[PDB]
């Protein structure tokens, strides 16, 4: 799906906006930031990083990296990387189909148990709840401005649009954390439905 | 790649109402489990192939019309039931989170407060629908009169009615759950934009 390739694209973009990273520590800072709201693999990054470069939408360069005297290459956005990303952004949020295994599962629970039913139904509350927990202390990191590449971006914005900056990131779990909260409420409901069946 | 083997799941749990064509059931499952784990042509026609290849389903030719044509008609086979059961019982994998609406959200400061609002007005537009679908979902499955759902009754004994159906809602009602967080959220965020 090319569509699913120029979301990553676009996401990759956004994390760069914040600063130059090379391919590994791009990876790594994507997984543990928008990653969260849009995942991306090792082999999934480092070959959109490198077809971006050959498209002229990232600068490649040689930078410090370690402290035995090896290089590794950084990629900086470059004003065609700015350009795509402002326009990615202006366009429509495509909405892709519902695929939700878990509302497949319990549209035919009949195929198993009852006993089954309620042990998937646990298992969804489970899942959900720790997401909940992960967005909560994701943006306790947000709201003291100690995450890493929040505070990268912040560093390299001028201090009027910070609480703006930090407001959007915090939407963006917040947004998380309340379909968290209707999955669990679902659940729930769900298993009561069970015990009158 | 396990995206194949849910839609196959998806295509299971429909043919266990009964037999269908494969135009048949692309247009069913678009009009019931399609809601809740989406497929294309472009997977289903292959995939219901692969299902006949593997024995899951047993395909037989019956009358297209009345001038001597045929088509093709899939049944679950013995292994197909099987199959089926074999896969609600194991756990839900849950996929890690793609979400364009929250990634847009996230990154707003790329465009203007006026963008914003615009992306968060079509967030609550597209979900305050898929949450009147949802409804409409559920009063044809109490009246019994979605087409699938009817089939499916016609073939289930009377004592595994109640159940049937009561899941089929549960499913609808999960989808208007989400909807409406959804909402909300989005609601949340044009007050945040009007802050700022
Ligand atoms: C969207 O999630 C995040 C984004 C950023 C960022 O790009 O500055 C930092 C932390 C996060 O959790
Ligand atoms: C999971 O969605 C549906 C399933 C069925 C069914 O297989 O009987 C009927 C209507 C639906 O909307």
């Amino acid at each position: 799906s090319a569509k699913d390739l120029m979301t990553l694209r676009s996401a990759l973009l956004a994390l760069l906006s914040s600063g130059p990273l090379t391919g590994y520590d791009a990876s790594q800072r994507f997984g543990a930031s928008v990653g969260f709201v849009w995942s991306g693999s090792d082999s999934q990054i480092y070959p959109e990083l490198r077809k971006m470069e050959a498209e002229e939408l990232l600068v490649g360069s040689d930078v410090p990296w370690g402290s035995k005297g090896a290089t590794k290459t950084e990629y900086a956005l470059s004003e065609k990387g700015w350009e795509a990303l402002r326009k990615a952004w202006y366009e429509p949020v495509t909405y892709g189909p519902t695929r939700d295994p878990a509302r497949l599962k319990a549209a035919y629970f009949e195929v198993g148990t009852n006993g089954d039913a309620r042990r998937h139904l646990r298992a969804h509350i489970a899942h959900f709840e720790q997401q909940k927990i992960q967005s909560e202390s994701m943006i306790d990191e947000l709201k003291a401005k100690t995450h890493p590449t929040l505070a990268r971006r912040l560093e390299r914005s001028p201090k009027k649009e910070h609480e703006r900056i930090v407001a959007f990131k915090v939407l963006a779990y917040e947004g998380q954390i309340a379909r968290a909260q209707a999955e669990i409420e679902w659940a729930e409901k769900g298993l009561k439905l069970l015990d009158t069946l």
